[PDB]
C-alpha cells in the first residue's frame, strides 16, 4: 500500500512551531498558542479531538545583582521565590556543594556553588541543610545561556538558579548578592489528543503516536521537539485513509520538559479498562537533527530490551530498505509513563552511530529551523509510519524521567 509521508508539509509544521511562534514553554503562552495550532491541524484531519488540562508547577523567573554586575539567570522550578523587595546576603562558596564543604559560617548566606559531580538537587538540599538563604549554580561550561538546575521533581525551601560559568566566576571574588524571585502561580499547560476510531469494533486495542509540543527556555525548539510533534501530525494525515480495527490516538504532549508532565498525566488518568486495552506507544523526539553526524536512528526503551514497538519497527525497516535501525535503551521522553503503565512503548530519535549522542545545538536558541534535515524528516517519517501501519493494518529513576538534572 501507498504510504505518501510528505516531510515537506512536516517541514512547514516546524516553521509555524519554532520561527511564527517560536520557544514554546511550558506552561505560557506560547504553549498555549501551539495547542490552538495543533487542534485545528488535527481536525481539519478529521480526528475526534479532545483538549486536556492539567496544572503544573509555579513558574518563576527574576534578577542577580552584584557589585556593578546584572547578572541573567534561570531558575529552577519547585523552588522558593524571594520577597519583593529580594534577597540580599553574603556570598558563601561551596565549590561543588558536597555537605563536607559547607562550613558554619555557609549559614545566613548564599551559596554559590559550581556545576558538576553533584546533582542539582543534592547541591541545594545540602546548602539548605547548612543554613543558605539561597543557591546560586553556575555553569562548569561555555554557553550562549544561563544553565537550567533542575532539582528533578523535588521542592526546596530557599531560591535555586542556575547563571552563565564566567558571571559564576565574578560571583566567587564577590562579598554580597541581590536575588529577587516571584513565583507565577495558577500555571497551566496541555494535551491535545486527535482520535481515529474503528466506527464498528467494541472496546478495540489503543495504539499511541505522540510527541511533546514544548520547549525549554530560549530554544525556538524546532527539533527539540517540533519535529517529532511535525512528523506525528504529517503521520495522523496519511494514515487518515487506512482502514483499521485499532483505536490510533495521535497526541502532542504538553510541559515533557518540566519531567514529562503531559504524558504522565495522561496515562494516569486512562481508566483501567482502557490500560487493559492499550498496545503500543511510538513516541517521536527529535527526529529532524540535520546534524551531519547524527545518522543512526535510535529506539530506546526504558530496560534497553526489545518489546512490540521494536518488533514492528525492525520489521517496517526490512520492508523499506533502511540498515540505520538501532534498540537501545534510555528514558527522558513521553514513551516513559506508558512503560510504568505497563504498555509496550519506544522512544524514536537520531543519534551519533559512535558515541549516540545527539546534536550540539539541542536546548539551546540555535535549536533552529536551520539545523533540520529536510532529508531526515524523511527517513524518520518513512520508517515509523512503516512501523506503525504493520501496528494497525488489518517505576522509572529520576535520570529516566528529567533533562539535564547535573
Ligand atoms: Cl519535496
Ligand atoms: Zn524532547
Ligand atoms: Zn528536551
Amino acid at each position: 500500500r501507498e504510504l505518501p509521508f510528505k516531510a515537506k508539509h512536516a517541514y512547514s509544521t516546524i516553521s509555524q512551531l519554532s520561527e511564527a511562534i517560536g520557544p514554546r514553554i511550558a506552561g505560557t503562552a506560547a504553549e498555549k498558542k501551539s495547542a490552538l495550532l495543533i487542534a485545528s491541524s488535527m481536525r481539519k484531519l478529521k480526528l475526534d479531538v479532545k483538549v486536556q488540562r492539567f496544572n503544573i508547577p509555579d513558574r518563576l523567573e527574576g534578577t542577580l545583582s552584584s557589585a556593578g554586575r546584572d547578572i541573567l539567570l534561570q531558575a529552577a522550578s519547585g523552588s522558593a521565590p524571594t520577597e519583593e523587595q529580594g534577597l540580599t546576603a553574603p556570598l558563601y562558596n561551596a565549590g561543588l556543594g558536597y555537605q563536607k564543604d559547607f562550613t558554619a559560617d555557609a549559614k545566613g548566606k548564599i551559596a554559590l556553588i559550581s556545576r558538576g559531580d553533584l546533582t542539582y538537587y543534592e547541591k541545594a538540599k545540602n546548602a539548605e541543610a547548612a543554613g543558605a538563604k539561597a543557591v546560586i549554580i553556575y555553569n562548569n561550561k561555555e554557553s550562549l545561556v544561563p544553565m537550567t538546575p533542575n532539582l528533578s521533581g523535588n521542592k526546596v525551601g530557599i531560591p535555586v538558579v542556575g547563571i552563565k560559568k564566567e558571571d559564576g566566576e565574578a560571583l566567587t571574588q564577590q562579598k554580597e548578592a541581590t536575588l529577587k524571585l516571584k513565583a507565577f502561580t495558577n500555571q497551566t499547560s496541555q494535551n491535545i489528543i486527535g482520535i481515529k476510531k474503528p466506527k464498528n469494533i467494541k472496546h478495540p486495542d489503543i495504539v499511541y503516536v505522540t510527541a511533546h509540543y514544548d520547549s525549554v527556555p530560549f530554544s525556538p525548539g524546532a527539533n527539540d521537539n517540533g519535529s517529532g510533534t511535525s512528523v506525528m501530525l504529517e503521520m495522523a494525515r496519511v494514515l487518515k485513509s487506512v482502514p483499521s480495527d485499532k483505536e490510533i490516538r495521535f497526541i502532542a504532549f504538553g510541559a515533557e520538559e518540566l519531567g514529562l508532565l503531559g504524558s504522565s498525566h495522561y496515562v494516569d488518568h486512562l481508566s483501567e479498562k482502557e490500560l487493559k486495552r492499550s498496545e503500543v506507544n511510538f513516541n517521536l523526539d527529535m527526529v529532524g537533527t540535520s546534524w551531519e553526524k547524527a545518522s543512526e536512528l535510535y529506539v530506546n526503551t526504558l530496560d534497553g530490551q526489545s518489546n512490540y514497538v521494536w518488533e514492528s519497527s525492525r520489521t517496517a525497516a526490512e520492508k523499506i530498505g533502511f540498515d540505520s535501525l538501532s534498540l537501545t535503551q534510555g528514558g527522558s521522553s513521553d514513551h516513559v509513563p506508558f512503560h510504568e503503565a505497563g504498555i509496550d512503548s519506544a522512544n524514536f530519535i537520531w543519534g551519533d552511530p559512535e558515541t549516540e549522542e545527539v546534536e550540539p545545538w539541542y536546548h539551546t536558541p540555535e535549536d533552529s529551523i536551520e539545523h533540520i534535515s529536510k532529508e531526515r524528516l524523511q527517513q524518520a517519517g518513512d520508517l515509523v509510519t512503516a512501523a506503525v501501519y504493520e501496528a494497525v493494518k488489518k517505576k522509572a529513576k529520576a535520570s529516566d524521567i528529567f533533562e539535564d538534572i547535573k
